[PDB]
């Protein structure tokens, strides 16, 4: 599963008739259509930096994964009465600056998107027992403008020139990436899914209102990174982002 027209979104509903459900991600957000919701409270988050564990090169994108046997990295607040416990980061690109992110506003694209996701460790003892459940995952999503360079990249960046190709995999430790969000909180939230297989409608989605930066030579890191595995020719990962999907009369919810 991929994101080239035989393995890509389009594929997708053959074996996960999910890709035409209702909680579908990611989302063109209106802004005129957002309802200013007041029980919503600030986000919270605390990480731990001693929880990151690894980068992996997964073949369509790469990921930097958290220990997470225990609730030293948490988001709280915003929708959530529960705590969910950081398990992962990644981004997604695109094949040029003009697009890339998953999430728009107002039809704007952004040239990339990060997303910290968590599992609800309140009410399931797994990322696996949670991964299916309505209640079970919240995703941050951070839209990614192009412009000046962004330091707090650098560990990130630094890292892929070990993890290649398709399967490697490193160590990657004591980095905490709340540093990676922007200075404000402000955000918009919905009810939605994963936006790869397995599509599941497991995600309370929290897009940041603020972007951050991210340079033209930073994407170009990420789009160098190759789908194949060592020793085959090189395929570079250009783009894994999926389409917006339907809204199917869903609100989104601006904290601000
Ligand atoms: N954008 S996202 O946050 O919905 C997302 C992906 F796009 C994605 F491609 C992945 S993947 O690389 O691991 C491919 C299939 O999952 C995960 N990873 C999580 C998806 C949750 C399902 C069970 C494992 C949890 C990892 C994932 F969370
Ligand atoms: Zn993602």
């Amino acid at each position: 599963w991929g994101y080239d027209d035989k393995n890509g979104p389009e594929q997708w509903s053959k074996l996960y008739p999910i890709a035409n459900g209702n909680n579908q991600s990611p989302v063109d957000i209106k802004t005129s259509e957002t309802k200013h919701d007041t029980s919503l409270k600030p986000i919270s988050v605390s990480y731990n930096p001693a929880t990151a564990k690894e980068i992996i090169n997964v073949g369509h994108s790469f990921h930097v994964n958290f220990e997470d046997n225990d609730n030293r990295s948490v988001l709280k607040g915003g929708p959530f009465s529960d705590s969910y416990r950081l398990f992962q980061f990644h981004f997604h690109w695109g094949s040029t600056n003009e697009h890339g992110s998953e999430h728009t506003v107002d039809g704007v694209k952004y040239s990339a998107e990060l997303h910290v996701a968590h599992w609800n460790s309140a009410k399931y003892s797994s990322l696996a027992e949670a991964a299916s459940k309505a209640d079970g995952l919240a995703v941050i999503g951070v839209l990614m403008k192009v412009g000046e360079a962004n330091p707090k990249l650098q560990k990130v960046l630094d890292a892929l020139q070990a993890i290649k190709t398709k399967g490697k995999r490193a160590p990657f430790t004591n980095f905490d990436p709340s540093t990676l969000l922007p200075s404000s909180l402000d955000f918009w939230t919905y009810p939605g899914s994963l936006t790869h297989p397995p599509l599941y409608e497991s995600v309370t989605w929290i897009i940041c209102k603020e972007s951050i930066s991210v340079s033209s030579e930073q994407l170009a890191q990420f789009r160098s990174l190759l789908s194949n595995v060592e020793g085959d020719n090189a395929v570079p990962m250009q783009h894994n982002n999926r389409p917006t999907q339907p809204l199917k009369g869903r609100t989104v919810r601006a904290s601000f």
